[PDB]
């Protein structure tokens, strides 16, 4: 089955571009990704940076993760991403989102050997 390493590829990365550009951006990303499959997730966030330098974020601060864990680091640099929010027209399976652009640190878990980003767990 997909990796939990592949997994968060799909689900957060965007390397293709390098901020959302309308306000239509979630909607179609949140699709083409396969997000809104099976359900509506209700929010999503995504990263527009290579993926080299998401994974570095593994060797950078380490922290508590919101649930507790010790596995998270935050990045020291911010990052370009953007916030997918479910609306309150959403209903599956037209599913609907507001886009909101943002630059902020980002905080990942990390697993594995290759130890690599596996949970996008806030951003701050």
């Amino acid at each position: 089955k997909e990796t939990a390493a592949a997994k968060f590829e799909r689900q957060h990365m965007d390397s293709s571009t390098s901020a959302a550009s309308s306000s239509n951006y979630c909607n179609q990303m949140m699709k083409s990704r396969n997000l809104t499959k099976d359900r509506c997730k209700p929010v999503n966030t995504f990263v527009h940076e290579s993926l080299a330098d998401v994974q570095a974020v593994c060797s950078q601060k380490n922290v508590a993760c919101k649930n507790g864990q010790t596995n998270c680091y935050q990045s020291y640099s911010t990052m370009s991403i953007t916030d997918c929010r479910e609306t309150g027209s959403s209903k599956y399976p037209n599913c609907a989102y507001k886009t909101t652009q943002a630059n902020k640190h980002i905080i990942v878990a990390c697993e594995g050997n290759p130890y690599v980003p596996v949970h996008f767990d806030a951003s701050v």
